[PDB]
Formats: C-alpha cells, sequence, structure tokens
C-alpha cells in the first residue's frame, strides 16, 4: 500500500505515487525518466485527441532531424541566446571527432526553418502547417522533477507559416484553446488563458500565449502549454520569403507561429487529482477505465471467471476500456490495492452471491462510494458513473482555483495574500524590471507559512478575461508607473 | 514532369522521385533527412497496422531515454563492440563540459535492461513485452542514402523477456511474420524469411531471423525487418533473474528477444514500385487513395456550370468517404488541371478521378490507375463499387509484378562459377554453404563489390542432396544459403 501522505511531504508522495502506480522508472542519467506503459497510455490518449483536432485545422504530421548545425542554430540571436547554455552538443562518434559539433534540438525552429525557406517561393506555397511528435533535450543543471522539469521530454511542436498576420493570429488562439481543451476536457484540470509578460515570453517571438494551471497542494502554478506568435522575426533570419502577386519585386516575409505541449501534462494530472491512496485517473485518459476483479468450489470458480469475462466483452463492445485481473497469484484485496494505486476510475467486484443474484459491485476511485448494480444495467450505469467521475474531478479542481485566485490592488495586499498560499491578479505596469523587483521583494518580505515554498512571485500570465476590470488610471503595484493590465502572479514551477 | 530514368542512373532517379513527390528534404547535416508529410503518412500507416497487431500479442508501448551511460553501455561486451565506432557522444552542454560523456542510443538494449532487472522480482513478473516508436542514431561515416542507410532514423523496437526459451522462440517467429505482412500485405513487396548466418547475426544474440527483399533495378538485396532471439546473453550481464517456482533459492536468467523495423520500408517501397512517372503508392498505405481533379473549368463556363461541377466532385468525395476510401478532392483555384495531374502522379496516388463538365452531364467520370496508366470511363452510380475494385486490383498487381521479379532473380546454384556470373547477371543466388565465417569472408573476396550472405531461408528452393559439399569444396554443405549483393 501507499503510505506517504500528500499534505506533508509532497515531493516524496510524488515519487512514491509515480513509481508505485508504475508510471515512471528512474534512469542512471539524472533528469531522464522511463515512461512505463501506464503513463505512456495517457500520453497516447492526448496524442489521439490533439492529432485529430489539428488535422481538422490543416496541420500535417512530419519528422525533422534531431541535430542542428552551429551555423543554423545562431541565426536568430535572441532565441539562441536564451537556449545556448542548455544545448547538448555531440562532438564525436566512437573516438572519431566529428567534422563539426552538432547540437541536439532543444526546440526545432532552427532545424525546420531552412526547409521552410526552401519550400516557399510563391504566395501559393503558404500556409505551411507542420507538426511533429518527438523528444527534445534541454540540459539544465538545476534539480529535475519527473514530468514537470526534465532534461529530455516528449512533446509535440507545431510550426506554421502564413502570408498574413491575420491568419497567423487566428491559428495562435485556435491552438491555445485546443490546449485548454486537453487540460480541461481530458485531464479535468482548469486553466487560465492569457498572454505572457515581456519577461516570460518566448525568446525570438512577437508574443506568447499560455494556459496556467494551479497545484493547490504546493500553492504553486505551472504553465501547462504554450502557443507563440513569432511574427517575422525568424523568417527575416532564414529568408522565408515569397514574392507577391500584388506587390511586384518586393520580398515578403512569412508570418509564423510555433506551439508546443509536453508530457508535463501527466505530472499536472498527478499533482491535482492524486490523493493518499495513489494515482487518480480521469476517465477520458485512463488506460483502463474499469477493472474487473473476482472476489471470494470448482464449477463455481470456473463460472465466476467466465462471468468476469462476460463483463469484459460487454464493456469492450461499448468502447469502455477494461481489464480482467484474473490471476491466481494474488488476493482480491491486493488487486484492490494495486488498481487503486494505478488510479483506475471504477473497480468491478464480482463474487458468487452477487453472481447468482445477477448483480455486481462498482467502486468509484475518486470518492470510494460502493454501489450494487444489476447485471442488466452494467453498460449503462458504468458509462454514467465514468461520466460523473470526470465532471466530479473537474468540479473539485475548479472549486480550488476559484478559491485561490483573488485580486489585490496594492503591493501589501498582494504580499499578504501570496504568503497566504494563493495566486493573485494585480494591476501591473508590464516592464521586465518591475517584474524583477516584484520577484525580489516578495521573496524579501515573505512571512513563511508552515511548509509553504520559500521563493519570490513570478508572473504567470496576463489573463484574457481578468477577474476584475482595470479601473481608469490605476497605478501598478509598483506605484510609479500606470498599470497596463491585470496580471496573474504567483510562485511557479 | 519527371526527367531521370530509373533504368539509367538509379541513384539520380531515386533522389528525383523522393524529392519531387515531397517525401524527403535534405538537411544541412549530411546523412539526415526530413520526412515531409507525404512520407510520414506512409510510416503512420505501417504504425497503425503493426501497433494493432503487437497489441494483440500482449505488447505494450513505453518510452525509454535516448541517453545511455558509459558504464551501462559496455556491460554486454560483444554488442557494444559491434556498435561503438558509430555511437554518437554528448560531451558538453552550452560551454560547460559534462562530467561524463553520455551516449545516444544506437539501439536500446542497454537503456532498458537495467530497468528489466529492477522489474523482475518474481516469476510472476514475467513476461515483459515492451515496444517503443522512437529515433535512434548510428553515426557511420559511409555515404548515406535516404530511408535505407541513415545516421538518424525512426523505427520501432520491441524488447521482451520470458521465463522459458519456448515462449521466446515463439514470439520471434510471430514478429517475423508480422514484418513479412507489413512488407507483403501493406507495401506489396515479397520477401524471403530466413536466419542470418553465424557471421551476419546480431552481436550478442543467439540467432537472428530476417526478411530479405530484392531491388531488381540495382541487383541488390536489403534486410527489411529483423527479429532476434537474444537468448540469455543480456540477462546474465544486467542480472535479470527470477527464482524458480519449484526449486527454492535457485535463480534463473530470463530469455529475451528484440525486434526492430525502420523507415527503410518506405525506401524499399520506392525502389520496387517506383517508375519513370514517379512514385507509386500501394493502395493499402496510400495517404490518399483517390484524388478528384475537376477539369474543364475554363472561363467560358457558366457560374451555374462551374458550381455544379465542383458540387458533383464533392458528391463523389463524400460517397467514397462513405465506404472508407481515403479521398482528397483537389478543388483549388490557383493550380491548373495539368499541374494537378502531375503533382498527384509524382506523389503516386493510386487512382485519379477526373470529372469534367461533359462527364458530369453524362453521369460518368474518368478513373486513371497510377500503376499501369489505364483510363476507364465509369458510370456515376457505380463509383463506390468500381473504385473499390480498382484499388484492390492495383495492390494485387503491384505484388504480382514484384513477385515475378523475385522469382526470376532468385535461382539455385551448386558451384561457384555459376554462382559467380549468375551473380554478375544482377541476381541473388541460393548456394550450398558450410556456414563457417572464414568461408563467408572467402566468398565475399572471390565474388569481386563482393557478395554477402543474406539469409538461410526457411523454405529453400531445393532440398540439399546428402553429401553436398559447400562451394568452398573443402567442407560439406550445412544449408542452402541465399547470397547476393547488398544495401
Ligand atoms: C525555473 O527553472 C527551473 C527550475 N527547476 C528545475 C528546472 C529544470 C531542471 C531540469 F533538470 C531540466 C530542465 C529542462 N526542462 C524544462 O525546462 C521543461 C520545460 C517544459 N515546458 C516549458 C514551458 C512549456 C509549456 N507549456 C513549453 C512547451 C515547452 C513546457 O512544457 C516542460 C518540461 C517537461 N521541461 C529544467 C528549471
Ligand atoms: C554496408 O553498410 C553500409 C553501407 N552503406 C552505408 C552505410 C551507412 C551510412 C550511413 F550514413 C549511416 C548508416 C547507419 N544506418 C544504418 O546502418 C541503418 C540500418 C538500418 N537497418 C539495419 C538492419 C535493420 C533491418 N531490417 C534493423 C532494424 C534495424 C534496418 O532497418 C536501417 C536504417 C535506416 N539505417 C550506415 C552502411
Ligand atoms: O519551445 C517552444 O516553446 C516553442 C513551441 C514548440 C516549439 N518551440
Ligand atoms: O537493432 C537491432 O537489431 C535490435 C532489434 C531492434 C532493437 N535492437
Ligand atoms: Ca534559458
Ligand atoms: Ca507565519
Ligand atoms: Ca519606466
Ligand atoms: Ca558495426
Ligand atoms: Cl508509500
Ligand atoms: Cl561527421
Ligand atoms: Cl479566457
Ligand atoms: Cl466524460
Ligand atoms: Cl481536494
Ligand atoms: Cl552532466
Ligand atoms: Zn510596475
Ligand atoms: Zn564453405
Amino acid at each position: 500500500g501507499l503510505e506517504a501522505k500528500k499534505e506533508e511531504n509532497l515531493a516524496d508522495w510524488y515519487s512514491q505515487v509515480i513509481t508505485k502506480s508504475e508510471m515512471i522508472e528512474y534512469h542512471d542519467i539524472s533528469g531522464c525518466y522511463i515512461l512505463r506503459p501506464w503513463a505512456y497510455a495517457i500520453w497516447e490518449a492526448i496524442k489521439d485527441f490533439f492529432d485529430a483536432e489539428i488535422k481538422k485545422l490543416g496541420v500535417e504530421n512530419c519528422y525533422f532531424p534531431m541535430f542542428v548545425s552551429q551555423s543554423a542554430l545562431e541565426k536568430e540571436k535572441t532565441h539562441v541566446a536564451d537556449f545556448a547554455p542548455e544545448v547538448a552538443w555531440v562532438t564525436r562518434s566512437g573516438k572519431t571527432e566529428l567534422a563539426e559539433p552538432i547540437a541536439i534540438r532543444p526546440t526545432s525552429e532552427t532545424v525546420m526553418y531552412p526547409a521552410y525557406a526552401k519550400w516557399v517561393q510563391s504566395h501559393r506555397d503558404l500556409p505551411i502547417k507542420l507538426n511533429q511528435w518527438c523528444n527534445v533535450v534541454r540540459w539544465e543543471f538545476k534539480h529535475p522533477q519527473p514530468f514537470l522539469r526534465t532534461r529530455e521530454f516528449l512533446w509535440q511542436e507545431g510550426h506554421s507559416a502564413f502570408a498574413t498576420m491575420e491568419e497567423a493570429a487566428e491559428e495562435v488562439l485556435q491552438i491555445l484553446d485546443l490546449y485548454a481543451q486537453v487540460y480541461e476536457e481530458l485531464l479535468a484540470i482548469p486553466v487560465v488563458k492569457g498572454r505572457k509578460t515581456e519577461k516570460e515570453k518566448f525568446a525570438g517571438g512577437d508574443y506568447t500565449t499560455t494556459i496556467e494551471a494551479f497545484i493547490s497542494a504546493s500553492g504553486r502554478a505551472i504553465q501547462g502549454g504554450t502557443s507563440h506568435h513569432l511574427g517575422q522575426n525568424f523568417s527575416k533570419m532564414f529568408e522565408i520569403v515569397f514574392e507577391d502577386p500584388k506587390i511586384p519585386g518586393e520580398k515578403q516575409f512569412a508570418y509564423q507561429n510555433s506551439w508546443g505541449l509536453t508530457t508535463r501534462t501527466i505530472g499536472v494530472m498527478t499533482m491535482v487529482h492524486g490523493d493518499n491512496m495513489g494515482l487518480v485517473l480521469p476517465p477520458r485518459v485512463a488506460c483502463v477505465q474499469v477493472v474487473i476483479i473476482p472476489c471470494g468450489s470448482e464449477e463455481d470458480k470456473e463460472a465466476l471467471i467466465a462471468k468476469c469475462n462476460d463483463y469484459r466483452r460487454r464493456l469492450l463492445s461499448v468502447n469502455i476500456r477494461v481489464r480482467a485481473d484474473l490471476r491466481d497469484n494474488y488476493s482480491p484485496g491486493w488487486k484492490f490495492n494495486h488498481w487503486e494505486l494505478k488510479g483506475v476510475p471504477i473497480r468491478l467486484e464480482v463474487g458468487p452471491r452477487d453472481m447468482k443474484s445477477c448483480q455486481f459491485v462498482a467502486v468509484r476511485r475518486d470518492t470510494g462510494e460502493k454501489l450494487t448494480v444489476a447485471e442488466n444495467e452494467a453498460e449503462t450505469k458504468l458509462q454514467a458513473i465514468l461520466e460523473d467521475i470526470q465532471v466530479t474531478l473537474f468540479t473539485r479542481a475548479s472549486e480550488d482555483l476559484k478559491t485561490h485566485m483573488v485580486v489585490a490592488n496594492t503591493m501589501e495586499d498582494f504580499q499578504k495574500i501570496l504568503d497566504s498560499g494563493k495566486i493573485v491578479q494585480i494591476p501591473f505596469c508590464g516592464e521586465i524590471d518591475c517584474e524583477d523587483w516584484i520577484k525580489k521583494t516578495t521573496a524579501r518580505d515573505q512571512d513563511l507559512e508552515p511548509g509553504a515554498p520559500s521563493m519570490g512571485a513570478k508572473s504567470l500570465c496576463i489573463p484574457f478575461k481578468p477577474l476584475c476590470e482595470l479601473q481608469p488610471g490605476a497605478k501598478c503595484v509598483c506605484g510609479k508607473n500606470p498599470a497596463k493590465y491585470y496580471t496573474l502572479f504567483g510562485r511557479s514551477y
């Protein structure tokens, strides 16, 4: 059984849950983790939903090399200056030096965009809308944490190039909403949509959009997905130019977006919904939504496992994902425990009394509530229960966010509420340095709550729909500049 | 259209087809290639079929790290010695030199098997059947060739551990059959199942089963998929051990297999079926099976007639969708009909569906088969049926053509002179073989590019007459072995 407790040692509870649920195995190279089938299946459920959605938008899947030349890596100065200290460099094969060191992709702008420059020669050659599912490497020497901050991670990155800013601007928001659907409709996690501040925005892009999620267990917020408008900052460096019908002789730079989402998702799903029995899966991504365990003679034993398989096939035929744990090797209760740790939404108990009274027992994982269900009603009732679990999870999580995201209009209120464990929308002047000073003084003036994290606030996002509307001539919390917008600040992952 | 001929310079033809069908772009780093969506789609078709099949076998997908440590990498000494000259090494991040060089996976035995040791505590913990779709790197400095021989490629690698040799041996043949089905039912390419000679087997394994394919245009064979019985060679090194259920205290080492399939498939599909018109897609993997091109839309035609025309194309598109034919309707304004014929012929779309104004007014259409070029006029009401029939018939005939190729280019020979210029005939030869490595090196050296072993076929063309001597003459033949020139 799981014995670590979430409300105490969050990090050890995280370790124990992600290992005992068999989602994650440790590797002998720090910051790289083994994604076992139980986690990978969640990634695939995401993969399937998102791939369908971007296909409806004209995006096509492809695969670009993992290595980058130095010369191409340094064409956009802002971008490479941001990523350079964390780029893994391959320098030899065997004992033989390469001709020239090659970089492993931290992100694939500099891999893809020379190809885009090749493929664009006329207005009719745009848009280009490419996506790939691949790994990238970002070799930070800070302490890694499974799913959340790792040095190799699986992700998808989409890269689109348009002839007009309007097309591009349209796609940035479409994609961001899709990410919000991934979080809220699949992982049952509510998120805040907004723009990044100048400080936090993607180096080399015009503006970045983001969804933020709140982990109430640590009081911290984490960026769940991101979608950037790069504008013409990359096309002018890689010469992605077309020559217009309307505009003779004048080279036109493509307008570009890139957008990304990673297995960080799974980590967030653990931190929000997980409890002290283990993992809790939302039904829409759970590898197995219903697990059938036989409970409690010889003819009776064979007929019992046949009834379990009856339920298995019945559920299979209604697109409920289902496993029959029919091993002679472990108790009923050990299976209860194993599948509770793995977070299966419904446990299906079938014992001979229930088997001959034509019924069964359904145990919900989120609440623990046990129901007796008539055999006849399985396909119906379990579907309903599955549906109700998903809603329940989302509802609980949303009630958390709403109670932890409040407004403060002065620095002192912001400080007190932020040390209270919440994330705060404050009037903000926008300037990078203001954000630095915010970070510095919220760390300096922090009144430490028991077990609370000791760090400064960062900006999370500028919400599209702020809680309040910035009253006219409001100063920023810095006092000295007029506020430009309400910004969501908090302590971050 | 396309200019280079396949029968002349095969390599120039090949580069032209793979770029002009928008499958492959070149990267500024030699040996790595961009799989554009036309190619990636084929890979995803192969993925869907194989993923489903190995799911049925009990294999689950995972993802293991791309980096392996120096210590773990050399634990099985044979395998590491085979791959070391071509392992890429990461030595720094930014400017800071790493404390230890870390390696990029060339294959993943030495990433996964320490975890397998962690996960096999008891006999109940077996079998372990994991597979992953990922990229690997084999930084060889020989001349690359897209799809076939590349420094980085996508593949699947399945790694499985069992408590007995019997279920391991079972799975090896099962996976080899799946690979044969990918080649023959999906890509419409016939292959030859066999075992690698002692020389050509996976280093650190006990035996390697393989499917070999034949590119007739160069006279060369190539290994299309492989499936190894690693035996106990890796479990004795990474200590993957379980206690015998019946003998208390005695530990047993797991028996393991690994099997792999790469994007080389697409390259083979290009070499066997491609022609001087361009790429040729087997309907079963074709991203697009039918393309609907409206013709006749000159400016003289009425807006009434133009909108009726494209509406009729949309009718066809939805009706083929209604029967699970993968149809694109290319209704674009800016490109000409001839430009579209060429575009989609180069990409090798199996059927082109031309609907012009007159055709519409006679409730009929023109279907053009990519492979042979026949134009069939077809009544409107029979679309869904007839198009289905043609798609089937394309796949069949592609396979049939290739198969006859194979059967004429694979012949028996019992002596090395016949072997020698049957081989310089542009063919592959089955010869009686002693199996010894000295003699394999000898056959390579004599046959000069010299000939290499390909496989010891499950089903040889002829049975060995007893006392048959190997072609060395010095020793007696152990088995008919398929030899030839190789990719
Ligand atoms: C504040 O500094 C840190 C503090 N503590 C630890 C680290 C750290 C430690 C490591 F050992 C390795 C790393 C490198 N990995 C990552 O930076 C990272 C970023 C993301 N990100 C970033 C935003 C994004 C979204 N949405 C973008 C789409 C991409 C998304 O998912 C996802 C993952 C799995 N990993 C960082 C860094
Ligand atoms: C006589 O030798 C050579 C001749 N000419 C060129 C090279 C060479 C040149 C390079 F620039 C890079 C490389 C490295 N890549 C590969 O070796 C390779 C092997 C396979 N393989 C090997 C067998 C297999 C099957 N079926 C196994 C499943 C795995 C399968 O698909 C597939 C791919 C795409 N790449 C080799 C080597
Ligand atoms: O790393 C990023 O944030 C962007 C989005 C995906 C690719 N590059
Ligand atoms: O590369 C090979 O040949 C084996 C089988 C696939 C993974 N490793
Ligand atoms: Ca950085
Ligand atoms: Ca206090
Ligand atoms: Ca100022
Ligand atoms: Ca070698
Ligand atoms: Cl525990
Ligand atoms: Cl090199
Ligand atoms: Cl919003
Ligand atoms: Cl639901
Ligand atoms: Cl809660
Ligand atoms: Cl290091
Ligand atoms: Zn300010
Ligand atoms: Zn011999």
